[PDB]
């Protein structure tokens, strides 16, 4: 019925409007990323969100404002007071640390960066449906790198085969 | 006429409607895909099937099988169908 | 009206029938022992989940029972269907999986079990609370290994200085 948040992946200013089914990692290939040529200078912009969708996965997560979380009569919303008071929070106990104390946060907090961004790429194929599409294409299986394989999704074939014909490919090849 | 007969029952299903046949064996939802592919109860194809194990022939040609599917091809051994259900 | 949440589900396991609780965190067994300590079957088995709760930093982590979950009205079975059935789903492809697709699971499920167990190691201790305790603890903010910096948890002093104490020091050691 209504969309429901799972996790806070990210933080940030951009573009205004760059929020919304348009700002997928599938869509941005595809089209073109709304939030392109921002600097945060040139350009006023709106805090947006990074959300991980409750029942979709990992490459659906799109970016959001407050009030588009509001205007979508989304749920989990008390989910986003959370995370901005534990934001809050770490900005507090980093005002007074040590220059060393920022190598670490910013070392770290890049670390769990990539490991989120891959996420999205494909591990490998282990299924696919019988039926097909009008465009002829199954449903994948995909296991995806990092998150475990009870993290598996049926994936649409048509959308997968734009950046992981290969994974495709040897799905195929490892029967005959 | 040469009827097939039930030699176990493997396991439990609530699978889409007519994901059942010779479309459930594996070297079929290997070449195919499967007729139950990503099925939640959210749709509502609903209908509860069985992975039938047959007599005479190996585990790799089990299928999944209705009630209604197995009185259609008048199977043998239905005694233990409701001896499952019980 | 204070019940307790699910928020992901870790693992199963076949378990000695009543080794669920909070005698299972990882720091009650290394206290005291392992409930499932030196199981097979001579034993009646169960079927144990292992939860991270939602408010609790992962050490929290306790195996628990379709039963003692219902038993004590945890919110959140929803999700424990949605996963029994991703497991059967997954044990049948077991079936009659190639060798090398069961190697490659082998792989990738010893890997991501690793990062699982190191979500309760500390990395950092970032503050302290003015209140000590009877004993003389602060409670301690917790940086995770593994995890961001939105997964910090004001912890326990007690509870960490008995395994992290070299972590709690050079926190100190540097205001
Ligand atoms: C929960 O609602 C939905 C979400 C869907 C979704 N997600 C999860 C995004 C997250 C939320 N979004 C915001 C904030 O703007 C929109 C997009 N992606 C997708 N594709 C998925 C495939 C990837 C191939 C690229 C092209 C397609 C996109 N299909 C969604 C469908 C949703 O149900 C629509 C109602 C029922 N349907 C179901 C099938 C189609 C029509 C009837
Ligand atoms: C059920 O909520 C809780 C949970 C607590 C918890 N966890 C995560 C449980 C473990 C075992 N579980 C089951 C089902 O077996 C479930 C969760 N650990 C801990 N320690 C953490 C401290 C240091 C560690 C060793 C000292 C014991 C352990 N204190 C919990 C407390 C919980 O509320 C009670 C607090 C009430 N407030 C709110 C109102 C105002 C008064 C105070
Ligand atoms: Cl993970
Ligand atoms: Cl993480």
């Amino acid at each position: 019925e209504f969309e429901t948040i799972e996790r806070f992946m990210d933080c940030r200013i951009g573009r205004k409007g760059a929020t919304g089914a348009t700002t997928t990692i599938y869509a941005v290939e595809a089209d073109g990323d709304p939030n392109a040529g921002f600097e945060k200078n040139k350009e006023p912009g709106e805090i947006q969100y990074l959300i991980k969708w409750k029942g979709w996965s990992h490459i659906h997560n799109t970016w959001e404002t407050e009030e588009t979380l509001k205007q979508q009569n989304v749920r989990g919303m008390k989910k986003l007071d959370n995370y901005k008071k534990k934001d809050q929070e770490t900005k507090r106990w980093l005002k007074n640390a040590s220059p060393e104390d920022v190598e670490y946060y910013n070392c770290q907090q890049e670390l769990t960066d990539d490991l989120h961004k891959q996420y999205q790429i494909v591990g490998r194929i282990i299924a696919h449906s019988n039926q097909k599409s009008a465009a002829g294409y199954p449903d994948y299986y995909c296991k995806w790198q990092g998150l475990p394989y009870s993290e598996c999704s049926w994936e649409d074939g048509a959308l997968i085969s734009k950046k992981f014909q290969a994974c495709i490919d040897e799905y195929f090849s490892r029967k005959k």
